[PDB]
């Protein structure tokens, strides 16, 4: 049997503050952490997304649940998808409100129910049947993301992870962009797009423009290449590659095949990740190691 | 210039009669020469799919548009999605409410907004600055499927070359019987409803919508393509390991940028037609070609 891996990564950000440098990664080493100690355990790869994905949403540093941004009527609204690669049950929610982590809803749609994709009034009335809290959006916005959307007129979350049963899988989550139109969505819950899993192959996460993301299949692209025997490597730079020079888009990916090997790679100006495995946390070419205590 | 090419097709429903039949039969025909209408005054393949797709919308035989299936509630919530495949450019809709015409809200996403898929209240707030009109509930709502639906508690489209060479796709549908409100199917999932490349094909489903979203179907087919399976050859193999993976039957329609069209299923039916050549095209197996009438 083998050993667990948990990739995290986030939107790239461009240029940031020491200190916001300094709580991003924070965020993202406490989501591997978090991951990690999950497949430590005997958790399941979903367990280990779902898990490290909870604590991407709940940091307010993060375009996912607190943290998200503000929709063009100053509107949390939040997309997310978790897929199993085992049989490829997933489960994906668009255009939520008013909950903590639409990733743990999105958990629920594939679990509990004979579907894969609630959006909107919808997914709020599973959401209520499901014993979901009910909060007031004002502590998802920041003032920050008050601030940046009035300047406006003027990135996402992910995680992958393979555990100690040779199981993969992924989870994503975001509120989006700034401004963007009520009811928008983008990558994260189309499964493909924004994700894919699969024991066949492996398990990838997309950061980037959602808009060029989903016209690729950015994921299972990524997939598709592996497919044809490309190490993890050699297939994200070709599957990036053609969503600059075809769609004019960039982003970032995080992927683990089927045995273990993994990367991190990003066509953007940054982008935040951290990895765990064989009790080392990876940092970042500024790639740095240290131990899990 | 290319000889183009429109296909269509619809959902199976097991055998029917004949009283029912002809019905679905004219249909696949009237769409199929809309969109081949349309690609006669050489208009656009995105022209002659949206066109062929609209008809089946306002054909109440089918599930789309009017007479669509009924959601748990008893009211219907449409999907819909478009794709071109010069530069892959996307709109889609899901869970649009009391209009006519979802596929051409798709397009309207598509042309007049940044994103490429907007829902439920997003949609319905961007449609009505569009002015399109709110219609009944109730002239959406046939009295086959309230019984469909009272029975339970006790999708389609078309793909198009154009004489320049492009390639596209759209679909429409009501969604699945009973089925949880604000439950998103495969039609607006890009790679799984359709998809459309120039550089490869483009691609139409039908079936199982969940199961199709696990496989992203349409993508998948086009893999195969692309590494060098024939149209028929790739609907086979897409469409066996639905089959084997997920255990899902359905089936497709698919162009090649070559001009190859074919249509498969693993269903017990898929009423469908192609026009090209100034011919029609259709058949249970023994296929009929009648010059176009
Ligand atoms: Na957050
Ligand atoms: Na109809």
């Amino acid at each position: 049997h083998m050993n667990p891996i948990v990739v995290v990564h986030g939107g790239g950000a461009g240029p940031i503050s020491k200190d916001r440098k300094e709580r991003v990664h924070q965020g993202m080493v406490r989501a591997a952490t978090v991951g990690y100690g999950i497949l430590r355990e005997g958790g399941s790869a979903v367990d280990a997304v779902e898990g490290a994905v909870v604590a991407l949403e709940d940091d307010p540093e993060f375009n996912a649940g607190c943290g998200s941004v503000l929709n063009t009527n100053g509107e949390v609204e939040m997309d997310a998808s978790i897929m199993d690669g085992k049989d490829l049950s997933a489960g994906a929610v668009s255009a939520v409100q008013c909950i903590a982590n639409p990733i743990k809803l999105a958990r629920l749609v594939m679990e509990k129910t004979p579907h894969c994709f609630l959006t909107d009034q919808g997914a709020a009335q599973f959401a209520a049947a499901m014993g979901v809290p009910e909060i007031p959006g004002e502590k998802l916005v920041t003032e920050r993301n008050k601030k940046r959307l009035e300047k406006e007129k003027h990135g996402t979350v992910g995680a992958v992870a393979l555990d100690c049963k040779g199981n993969v899988a992924y989870a994503t989550s975001t509120g989006g962009i700034v401004n963007k139109m009520v009811g928008r969505v983008g990558d994260s819950p189309c499964l493909g797009a924004g994700g894919y899993a699969d024991n066949d192959i492996g398990a990838v996460s997309t950061v980037g423009h959602g808009e060029s993301i989903l016209k690729v299949n950015l994921a299972r692209l990524t997939l598709f290449h592996i497919e044809q025997g490309k190490t993890v490597e050699e297939a994200a730079d070709l599957s990036l590659g053609y969503m600059k020079s075809r769609v004019k888009g960039l982003g970032g990916l995080i992927v683990v095949s089927k045995t273990g090997d993994w990367v991190a790679k990003w066509t953007s100006t940054s982008m935040p990740w951290a990895a765990a495995k064989d009790g080392k946390l990876h940092f970042g070419d500024d790639t740095t190691i240290t131990d899990l205590p």
